[PDB]
């Protein structure tokens, strides 16, 4: 109740309240695999292919991202949460007065050439950066002379020179001399001439003075990174404060590939490939890795790798984040060809609620074009990519993959088998002459089957956001108010209508509201509900019964 | 139920929403036997006296 | 209701229940209580097509 | 200054009204946003102007 006037008056006059109430899940996908592009240890938000393939070069993991839109063209193309485990490093070379770093991680940077040439006609530095490899070529022309001081008085002779503070090395004075006595100074810590524009403007209000600014572009750099000059003579020639440093960082902070520091004199080098770029060694153990995605909101992860230890980590990972509240599931898949045997033992090592493993293996079509044989992880982006495209307690039984083909077509037992075992497994429909791939069950390791949320990923899916949804809902409204008479009658309230949501898009079957009772005493406030969770169907039953019918006329 | 445009906008725009439900035996005959020609242990589709 | 009225008419809001408006007067005070519904700039439209079949005779 | 137009737009419009998808009478800009990048802005409270391509009168 957002009160008005805000400011209290005791004299008559009229004062208004505005109520403003009455008025006012994404289920994010991850993934982790090997990458040529992108910071390490950082999550970057995908929406579209052509921001993954600028920001990840190329790689198992790109390849993971095409896939996981390509598996459900019917549904809406979420979000995905991509991080490179290379511990890759930028090439940097030391040449010069300036540091040359590259934004670009690994061996890839290497190839970055970087090179100064001065400007004799307009005494200006000229910077050029060449990438082959992005087919990248461009010159950073007239770099400083942000502008030029000019004198028509009748002395003799004007000059101007620049102070620097010793201990930040920054310009803080601007002084215009006339003969021997200082005719005015402009001072540049701070306030008035924050930026050269103001230093500009006064200098053409004098009478003999002058400057203009520079025609390349709308510089405006700041007046402490000005440079040093000490008497140098104006009534000759005009003379151009060049700012060498200053200029580069206003073309390259937000611009370009290459990033530019200071150590010591600038001065022109010669064109020189940059070095120091590498991949590094691949990580020991990925829990460094996962820990970054905890607080990104994500709910399903495919570790791109398949090696048991990288599942277990994701498995205990999974586990950790649900009980810290946020909870989140894992698919995995193991390397080529496994056979029935070796699902096994993956199986039963983990025993995980939360993880679900693949069998199939196969190759699948890119938009490039190439019939690129693929391992079991790499078919679990598809399942993970159309689960998470899938509404809330929706299930990817009986779904289409897209795959082009299968390295084993598992029969009717072998299928059995691994449902019986808790491992998902992937059919060649041939009962149509318009054969196509399906998902026999989306059942998880858990193989106790009486306990559906554990056993069954669409319903403990759903138990999941809800119970999720309802914690953080609760606590931003209800905690943090007053224990008014009406506070029970409210949260019944608020419960019906979260729980008439859920119903509405089809998240749970149905509830009684009769059965939601509230009870408050004191700061507890327990409440009680009844819910009959949303199931998918997986088994049909027809009696079908044969009668006799008499027919007469 | 196909959604337009797939990719989600969070900026204003119009979305809508495409359900194309609602518009969407032969006991074939089988034969075993010898002959002069076709690859061994194979199944062909026969629709013609031409073709067989 | 005249002022919410002009609102309406120069389309400032939406709608108001005229019923709703109560006005309580005890001293020098005077309590005012109100209901309008606020205008409204349209920012999602939703579609929903749904494709059927037709039978056509003579 | 783009700003000013879109005050002085504002002021122009009666009480209630809005400048979403109103005209700008712009010549060009410097950068044209895309889709995507519109979208970050709309997220972080940030006013953008986009650049219709979906029509040969393109404003």
């Amino acid at each position: 109740v957002e009160p008005f006037p805000r400011r209290p008056i005791t004299r008559p006059h009229a004062s208004i309240e505005v109520d403003t109430s009455g008025i006012g899940s994404e289920k994010v996908f991850c993934l982790i695999g090997q990458a040529e592009g992108g910071e390490p240890n950082t999550v970057y938000e995908l929406r579209n292919y052509s921001q993954a393939k600028r920001l990840f070069r190329s790689g198992e993991l790109l390849d993971a991202i095409e896939l996981a839109w390509g598996s459900n063209p019917n549904y809406t193309a979420g979000r995905i949460l991509a991080m490179r485990i290379e511990d890759a490093k930028p090439a940097s070379a030391e040449i010069g007065g300036l540091k040359i770093t590259s934004k670009i991680y690994g061996n890839v940077a290497n190839n970055i050439q970087v090179g100064l040439e001065k400007n004799t006609l307009s005494d200006s530095l000229r910077l050029r950066v060449i990438f082959q490899d992005d087919r990248f070529n461009e010159v950073y022309d007239n770099i400083g002379n942000i502008f030029t001081i000019k004198y028509k008085g009748e002395e003799a002779n004007a000059t101007f020179s620049v102070e620097h503070d010793e201990e930040t090395q920054k310009a803080s004075r601007l002084v215009l001399k006339v003969g021997d006595q200082e005719v005015k100074s402009y001072d540049l810590t701070g306030g008035a001439y924050d930026y050269t524009n103001a230093i500009i403007t006064d200098i053409n209000q004098l009478p003999d003075f002058e400057a203009k600014l520079s025609p390349f572009g709308d510089k405006n750099l700041e007046s402490s990174k000005l440079d040093k000059i000490e008497n140098a003579n104006i009534k000759d020639k005009a003379v151009y404060v060049k700012a060498v440093f200053g200029d580069l960082e206003k073309q390259t902070a937000y611009n370009g590939i290459v990033s530019f520091e200071q150590l010591k004199t600038i001065e022109p080098f010669e064109l020189t490939k940059l070095k120091g770029g590498t991949n590094g060694e691949p990580p020991a153990t990925w829990a460094d890795k996962l820990d970054k995605f905890a607080h990104e909101g994500g709910y399903y992860i495919v570790p791109l790798s398949s090696k048991q230890s990288v599942h277990a980590e994701v498995a205990s990972f999974v586990k950790e984040r649900s009980d810290a509240g946020e909870p989140m599931r894992a698919i995995v898949g193991g390397g080529f060809n496994e056979s029935k045997e070796q699902l096994f033992g993956r199986q039963a090592s983990l025993s995980n609620p939360r993880v679900s493993l693949v069998a199939n293996s196969g190759t699948f079509v890119m938009d490039d074009g190439r019939k690129n044989h693929v391992p079991a992880y790499m078919v679990a982006v598809a399942l993970g990519g159309l689960a998470s495209g899938l509404e809330i307690g929706e299930s990817i039984t009986f779904k289409p993959l897209r795959v082009s083909s299968l390295d084993q077509i598992y029969e009717s037992i072998d299928l059995d088998e691994l449902n019986e075992n808790g491992i998902i497994s992937i059919e060649f429909v041939r009962n149509r002459t318009n054969t196509f791939f399906r998902i026999v069950d989306d059942v998880t390791t858990f193989n106790d089957k009486s306990d559906p949320v554990k056993a069954e990923m669409a319903v403990g899916e759903a138990n999941d956001f809800l119970v999720s949804e309802l914690k953080v809902q609760l606590e931003d409204q209800f905690i943090g108010t007053r224990t008014i008479n009406t506070s029970a009658s409210i949260i019944k309230d608020f419960i019906q209508s979260y729980l008439g949501r859920k119903k509405r898009d089809n998240e749970i079957q149905d509830f009684p509201a009769e059965d939601v009772q509230v009870i408050v005493e004191g700061n507890e406030a327990r409440i009680s509900m009844t819910v009959y969770p949303i199931r998918s169907f997986k088994k049909i039953s027809v009696s079908l019964v044969y009668k006799q019918q008499t027919l007469q006329a």
